[PDB]
């Protein structure tokens, strides 16, 4: 049995990831220390005590979460706690400081292997000095780097003003309607340049879905791609279900957009006439609007006619998210393209409707609508780098229109999305189930350690 120690980033699409992961690597009779914060600990110590009682050895070391240095009040110790750019900026900030109190606890254990997600740079030399195998964890697909390092390899594709824009050298043509904003390829570095003698890159997707760029990127970088995801995959009466087993079969569109990326006023009054005039009937959950004067962010009487047309049914909260995709109603999902969204809509079979918010949503898009066409593209005003910062232009109704009657219509694309969407849930369960591509990746990569250690 091996000694591992995995280092996950703190922020949520990271750091569950990772998680799984670990609790993967234990169930293979490893010996797996996740090293993380106490803040971030407690999100997932109750599954580690089940999967202790279970005689799995998993555990979590934790390390102090370099609030002091940082000028952040106590409890402040991952990306969902941030509210602003500077206080973002500052837990990524944390990646670097927390450097000392790691390297101390690994030159007091080694371990045999160390995982290491891609923020933490400094894992590198680390490992070198402690002569031991260092591992990067990717927890997203690999298509999203191909797409960044295609981008930058051709500057003179993005000269012009005023898109479209054409992606060249990838297994898919892309395209993209507004041109990246300064910095779009942070937190690449690790993952673009070439091997030195490199053990691989453990990435958070499966074969079928990155199809193409993993062999693009190991020919770009001569590093090897372990696909061993989705790992939230792997480890495998509330009013809107009761309103949902009302309506016929995939016919309803289910918006939500979560927290982090919840809409402005106006983005959110755009949506409801484009909802509105679609004329299909949708499931809306909206975040961080109770107790608020809906005229500020819905037409006038946007409820009232909801209701009495029988079409929508607004939700001010959290809603079982899980059992909503999986209902046999729901015919699409329209949202931010998020990782985590789009592993959901993948494992239920929902076709997405794809609105990117930020950050890496701009890259899931063409992955989930130009790549594999299990969603619809509803058109992209403006890339942000940040979820915090007020976005300058507004997706308008007639796009948002245009791109649910796409989906959900009969007669026309959204039949084929619609299958495609199905037939990659298949692929999904099936690379994770025994005998698929993750499963088997997963074993190989274990015995690949072991002859390494
Ligand atoms: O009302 C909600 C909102 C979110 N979620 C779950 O919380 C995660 C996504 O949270 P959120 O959208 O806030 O995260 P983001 O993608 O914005 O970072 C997923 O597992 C969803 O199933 C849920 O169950 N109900
Ligand atoms: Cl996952
Ligand atoms: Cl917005
Ligand atoms: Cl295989």
């Amino acid at each position: 049995p091996l000694k591992i120690y995995m280092l996950p980033f703190f922020a949520q699409g990271h750091l569950i990831p990772l998680v799984n992961l670990a609790r993967l690597v234990a169930s293979k009779n490893q010996h797996v220390t996740i090293i993380t914060t106490p803040s971030n600990a407690q999100l997932f110590d109750k599954t580690i005590e089940e999967e202790k009682a279970a005689g799995h050895h998993i555990r979590v070391h934790i390390i102090k979460f370099p609030s002091a240095q940082l000028g952040l009040p106590t409890g402040v110790e991952n990306l969902f706690a941030a509210s602003d750019n500077q206080t973002a900026g500052k837990i990524h900030m944390a990646a670097h400081f927390v450097k000392a109190d790691i390297e101390e606890f690994m030159k007091e254990n080694p371990p045999d292997v160390f995982i290491s997600d891609i923020i933490f740079t400094w894992s590198e030399s680390t490992a070198k000095n402690l002569q031991i195998p260092r591992l990067v964890f990717n927890p997203i697909s690999i298509f999203d780097v191909c797409m960044i390092q295609a981008i930058q390899s051709h500057p003179e594709s993005f000269v012009s003003d005023s898109g479209p824009y054409q992606i060249h050298g990838l297994p898919h043509p892309l395209t993209l309607p507004i041109k990246p904003s300064p910095g779009f390829a942070r937190l690449t570095e690790s993952l673009i340049e070439a091997e030195n003698d490199s053990h691989g890159v453990i990435v958070n997707s499966f074969a079928e879905l990155d199809e193409g760029y993993t062999e693009y990127y190991e020919n770009l970088t001569g590093r090897k791609v372990w696909h061993v995801g989705p790992t939230s995959l792997m480890v495998e009466k509330h009013q809107s279900l009761t309103w949902l087993d009302t309506k016929e079969p995939s016919s309803v569109l289910y918006i939500s957009f979560g927290s982090l990326c919840r809409l402005s006023n106006e983005q959110l009054k755009e949506m409801a006439n484009g909802i509105e005039a679609s004329k299909h009937q949708f499931l809306w959950v909206v975040h961080g609007k109770e107790g608020e004067d809906e005229d500020n962010w819905l037409p006038k009487g946007f409820v009232e006619r909801m209701k009495e047309e029988k079409k929508g049914m607004l939700i001010k909260g959290w809603v079982p998210q899980a059992l909503i995709l999986d209902h046999p109603s729901i015919g699409g999902f329209l949202t931010h393209c998020g990782w985590n969204a789009t592993v959901e809509a993948i494992s239920s079979g929902v076709p997405m409707v794809t609105m990117p918010g930020f950050g890496d949503q701009y890259y899931n898009e063409k992955l989930v609508t130009e790549v594999h066409r299990i969603g619809v593209e509803v058109g992209a005003a403006e890339w942000s780098m940040s979820p915090y910062d007020a976005k300058k232009t507004v997706v308008r109704a007639e796009r948002i229109e245009k791109a649910v009657k796409k989906l959900m219509d009969s007669n026309g694309e959204g039949g084929e999305i619609r299958k495609r969407a199905k037939e990659m849930k298949e692929k999904a369960w099936k690379a994770v189930q025994e005998g698929g591509s993750s499963q088997n990746c997963l074993t190989k990569l274990v015995d690949y350690l072991h002859s390494v250690v």
